[PDB]
């Protein structure tokens, strides 16, 4: 089992009962002619990560650990898409509507894409969630099960709405989870960080952050 | 049909079709010696609100909609209980743990219960859940299914844990949501005024908020 500096004490795993989940790692979040831009969200500190990210990827595969991918996406007909979610914002261009990058939030458009330099490969699992929750409406507990997965590496974007609701959902399905505190990025330095806080309060009431750093030192 | 000044735009509701969601206000973390304390918090922050959420409660009462309050515990025989949240962090007891006012975090034990004053009357509906989600491994979302509940009026403890991941939880579900703002509170107040702005920042990304006073105007 590998021992690695965290906070709040140090988390131990092995890799084959652990999965890499990255989140949420799409083109219209992350590039500066996308939808994320358009809506006038600074994406400098989500393209930030993407070498951090792929350093990670790259880790989790040589090690033989799963690699799992989330996309916030809908089908082409809105079929899994709350009337709710479509009308929250009162937005200009909603999802469904056409976006700089295709069809905003839509499954298999370009803007909907995770980035080529995070792509997945044969043997990884790829989840399209319809929320922000990488649990729900999805069958990722049961995927994780069947590999009796005990314990999640956690990354992606952004950190204060899919990757804590994923870890938070995590948590209560009884993972052990570790988020790598540099592979995480939000459009606020106002949430960033202090969700990462959060996560790990109360002698780690959601679960473990550190560095990628701390990780690679592990194996 | 009731309309409610609120962050970040005004929040619509028809009495038939919303629930207030009461969120764990238990002595396990309102009170001195249970689970609150156990995690080496300083619990008595938390009782400030007391009247507020009591207010709340009346207000549902007398406009004749579903109340919905929530426990964090587990089953006596702890089957329902995670390895994971048993062993997590040092605390001073455990769940399951004998602390002054019982077995830590434990269903039937007098800890465990919902405060007096914000007791459950007949007719409302009482959740039990093991996880910090009000959702999750619980039939909540078919209640509220069979009632057409669409809008749920949110409350309780802890603002950065139970409330947040039940209101994410809930948004991912497609429910319109307003927190009560004065009718939570956490441990830790900067946790509380970052949640807060968070659950309403980029146009209501997971609902919305205002304070008791909005809402007694409206109806």
């Amino acid at each position: 089992m590998i021992r690695i500096d965290a906070t709040p004490y140090p988390y131990q795993f092995h890799p084959r009962s652990t999965a890499l989940v990255v989140i949420d790692m799409q083109r219209d979040f992350i590039e500066e002619g996308g939808f994320g831009s358009a809506l006038g969200n600074d994406v400098r500190p989500l393209a930030a990560i993407v070498p951090t990210v792929a350093a990670l990827l790259q880790l989790a595969r040589e090690a033989g650990m799963l690699v799992v991918h989330t996309r916030e996406s809908h089908l082409p007909d809105l079929s899994d898409c709350p009337r709710s979610k479509r009308l929250r914002g009162n937005p200009t261009l909603g999802i469904g509507d056409v976006g700089p990058m295709g069809r905003i939030l839509v499954q298999g458009e370009p803007g909907n894409q995770i980035l080529p330099q995070l792509a997945p490969v044969e043997g990884e699992l790829v989840i399209d969630k319809p929320g922000k929750g990488a649990f729900y409406a999805t069958d990722l507990h049961a995927q994780l099960q069947e590999r009796r997965i005990t314990h999640l590496l956690v990354a992606g974007v952004t950190t204060e709405v899919s990757v804590q609701t994923s870890m938070r959902e995590a948590n209560d399905r009884g993972y052990e989870c570790l988020v790598i505190e540099d592979a995480c990025a939000s459009y606020f330095p106002d949430f960033h960080r202090i969700t990462l806080e959060m996560l790990t309060a109360q002698g780690g009431i959601v679960g473990w952050r550190t560095p990628l750093a701390q990780l690679q030192a592990g194996v």
